[PDB]
């Protein structure tokens, strides 16, 4: 009964379970990972590799496995041979499903159907496993349920046990491309000697999360709109930042907590000098998204979408009259419709074209000045998609009414203001301005709009020792990536989501 | 009053910009000025008038942008009247003007700004913004050297109107190097196919407490539980930029209440080595770029004189001193047994208890093996690193347990210690790094030997039970590496608008 225990020993060097990785050894062993398995020179050459187990099974004589990491998979098989015992392949069929499993296999290239798995070309043979972590065996829900077209996990289910969603081909690749949209936003940007800021989020007043402060009390700010005017006061001349952002006041659409990029900048002359930054920097971050493929069609297999059109064509722009800016070819269009060029191709509508817009298919006319609600907004989006042929526009010259106290007016209308909002898809995405660089005039308007400025007194005195004209706006990330993949809910795009409901995890 | 119309278009307050024109302009910033092409041209500039005075029929103004400054004169000739010299000598020095001028060469350098070669010749002038008269403080005393004789400013009155101070040479530098850190400490791990991460700062457990709707909720000290969480969806390596909390009521020169971490997270095929191998990396490649803006490097150190940061040995010290080389299998026969990874980089490990005995040469209280390096011994061992090493920078390898949180994995052959290590600069902690313990049980095992409650966290550990990757990773203050790296006295002098304890304004 003795020389059947020392078989055991034998057999714990071709598997088993590993011990735990401790730091005991350094660069011993070359490890590779599952993404390079398709190199031609890894041909018949023995490897090791660390993976997950997406499913393992013995039949026959034989076990079958799927070896995962992320987006990359590859099939990987066990037959008793000389140096592979049975044990082994009863040990392989019974490795729980998402096991951290370290394979030594021989890659070999098969001509088979293709499957699931992203290495098509190539099987791995395998000669040792041994298991570097086990899973449990009862899954909050399985990787192909979680993976599912909607028509099943609940999003609720999936939140709860995100660190299992997030090995989903499409959840990988989300955060992958809001990790693009992020370097993207700030590379555009530094190229253009933005200087990057960092303002605090804790603030003395609502300008409302209240929180404990010591002996005190303080908030949460809801964006650095404040701070990134005060910056530029201190003769910075154009600034970004990207960090969270707080909004007290549940819908699919929006989230507590969330990522604010903004952009504040002075202007010589007009805030158009800051629309035309916004506009090249959304062409800059569609045009590089483009080039994702591998992460747009790991979305759009799951999560099925029609590619984001935000150019005009040159046919359109000819045939309906669209003015273009740079140009001076002023517009015959109805709605008066421009492009800045002929390279961006980007859509403006002055607001009150907007509404006329809006008129023709409303039985209940709305005036200029009327605020445009979201069914609204939608409904404007489809009407512009239709007609000029594009997912992507800007409404300019936005009713006063509708606009912030720190919003420059127009000279000539003060009904209106020196501001604009962008459009994804019939949804707001980011909305820009002039500030109101004066301190009488800022007090002033905000008195018009009874907002009390004493909670705020320094940032009225940031403005007092001479002040630049300067215009800025913002972007919600977690937005933008939901409106660019045309997502339905916008806790598909933030990592571990905050809403009225849900503090955890 | 035919004549009052003349002169209104040549200087006065401009209308305010109110976005009625569109590019009907060519504004030249001060920082072109010195470009050759400007001579002999008459152009227009937005700047801040440093200081103004009139002296007979001649006015003189020193405009200034940021870090570019020039003089501009005039005098009563042609179309400049009288009147025009008046007005500029009564300009509220921090007022912004729209200055019509010509370019000038000049043959004694105005050596008080720095387009010392040039001066303008001042042909209309108008305000687009007046300042007060009445500064909370000025820019001169502000910027005054602490050694040097004169009135200086205070730290609170500074940041009570910090946008003034902002203005100021040394001011605006910092943080335009606190700006490249970023974008440095990004573009390493960008390259090394590191990928974002944004977590929330809004947890539902634990130390400040916010009204959440019907309920309570608390900020995150740091993205630490979140940042494991994310390796185990499969995530390979990920980093994040942004805002941490520390709750302590603490009121140093050191210490802020809110500030801004840079966090890594990685898994290891191995050894927590590999994390720190990352480290090294990434603060060589940080240094490496910021010695280049030497420009903002110069207007720090003119008001706050430093030192520039060694953080390499010599290959000379390390033969010398026979420190190792561990990519060239070269064991040190250094008495402190030092090593370096590579010949490129030269940054030097210490063992924790190396660093022991190296403090124990100057203690007559000889500290154990296990003892804790605290703050005052912190700064004593940089010294004695910067006196046998030549180095500002360093690591410290294999921290005691009982100086670790929780979830730091421990040393297999001597659980004593951990596989964990702090990066110093200038004698002071700058990061921490560890190998985490991916194994739930023993988690819970050594949060029970720390006696530290993980009720409130039941989904961090509840990450590592589907399958857990091995990993480990660091943090980073950013203001307190501009501090460290720069040599500031103080941590608001990096941070824009600072928090502390008693400090939420503005």
């Amino acid at each position: 009964a003795d020389e059947k225990a020392a078989l055991v020993e034998k057999y714990k060097a071709v598997f088993g379970a590993a011990p735990m990785v401790q730091s005991t050894t350094y660069k011993s062993r070359t490890h590779i990972p599952v993404s390079e398995l398709s190199r031609p020179e890894l041909v018949d050459k023995t490897v090791l590799i660390r993976a997950r187990v997406s499913t393992t099974r013995k039949k026959g004589k034989m076990a079958f496995m799927v070896l995962r990491d992320g987006s990359d998979s590859v099939q990987a098989m066990a037959a008793v041979e000389g140096d592979v015992p049975k044990e082994m392949i009863d040990f392989m069929g019974q490795i729980a499903t998402e096991s951290i499993v370290d394979v030594e296999a021989t890659v070999c290239k098969v001509e088979q159907p293709i499957t699931s798995t992203s290495h098509s070309d190539i099987e791995l043979k395998v000669k040792k496993i041994h298991t570097v972590t086990e899973s449990l065996r009862t899954l909050p829900f399985t990787l192909e349920d979680a993976s599912r077209k909607e028509s099943k996990v609940n999003l609720d289910t999936r939140l709860n046990s995100r660190w299992m969603d997030l090995r989903t081909l499409a959840s990988g690749a989300i955060f992958r491309l809001q990790s693009r949209v992020c370097q993207y936003f700030r590379q555009f940007l530094i190229d253009k000697d933005f200087c990057e800021i960092h303002s605090p989020k804790i603030i003395n007043a609502p300008s409302v999360f209240k929180l404990e402060y010591f002996n005190r009390f303080a908030y949460l700010a809801q964006s650095p709109q404040l701070y990134k005017q005060m910056v530029l006061q201190g003769d910075v001349p154009r600034v970004f930042e990207v960090g969270p952002v707080f909004r007290s006041e549940n819908t699919h659409r929006h989230l507590t907590e969330f990522v604010g990029l903004d952009v504040e900048m002075r202007i010589d002359e007009h805030y158009y000098e800051v629309l035309d930054v916004a506009e090249s920097l959304f062409n800059y971050i569609f045009e590089r998204l483009a080039t994702h493929t591998k992460e747009l069609k790991n979305v759009c297999q799951q999560y099925p979408f029609e590619p984001l059109v935000w150019k005009l064509t040159p046919e359109r722009i000819k045939e309906l009259g669209v003015g273009v800016i740079s140009e001076g070819v002023v517009p015959t269009d109805k709605f008066q419709a421009r492009v800045h060029n002929m390279d961006s191709r980007m859509l403006r509508i002055n607001y009150m074209h907007c509404i006329e817009l809006l008129n023709t298919v409303l039985d209940e006319k709305m005036a200029p000045t009327d605020d445009i609600n979201t069914t609204n907004e939608k409904l404007l989006g489809k009407l512009v998609k239709e007609r000029y042929g594009t997912d992507f526009f800007i409404s300019d010259r936005f009713p006063s009414s509708a606009r912030p106290f720190y919003t420059m007016e127009c000279k000539d209308d003060v009904r209106f203001t020196n501001s604009y909002d962008m459009f994804i898809r019939g949804e707001e995405i980011s909305s820009g301005a002039q500030r109101i660089h004066d301190p009488d005039l800022l007090l002033a308007r905000a008195k018009m709009l009874n907002v009390d400025l004493t909670p705020i007194k320094e940032y009225v005195d940031s403005f007092r020792l001479g002040a630049w004209p300067h215009g800025g706006f913002g972007i919600g990330l977690e937005r933008v990536v939901m409106l660019y993949l045309g997502l339905s809910n916008v806790r598909l795009a933030s990592l571990f989501p905050r809403d009225p409901q849900r503090t955890t995890p």
